[PDB]
């Protein structure tokens, strides 16, 4: 429903180089490398490389420095620089309430 908001022309991009490292599954090419913010919230990168590698957002996790994406914090406030890794990690079966 319409799209179009915020603009720009002239000021530094505050855009980070991510390392997305892909299970020996889909194998798509070498190391993958992502594009993205830093004030985006972590939430939107475990939506973002699902979408861009028109992957699952649901059904997967980012990890990084053996550690969880901090979906509840921005990537500048987990600590996400340029020039990072991030490891592609698939959730297990989820069960939960049958459904009807």
């Amino acid at each position: 429903g319409s799209s179009g908001s915020s603009g720009d022309n002239y000021r530094t991009t505050g855009i980070a180089t991510i390392e997305v490292f892909l299970p020996p599954r889909l194998k798509k090419d070498r190391k993958n490398l992502l594009e993205t913010r830093l004030h985006i919230t972590g939430r939107e990168l475990r939506s973002k490389i699902a979408e861009t590698f028109g992957l699952q957002e649901n059904y997967i996790k980012i990890v990084i420095n053996k550690k969880q994406l901090q979906l509840g914090k921005t990537l500048e406030e987990q600590g996400v620089a340029h020039n990072v890794k991030a490891m592609v990690l698939e959730l297990k079966q989820s069960s939960g309430p049958s459904s009807g």
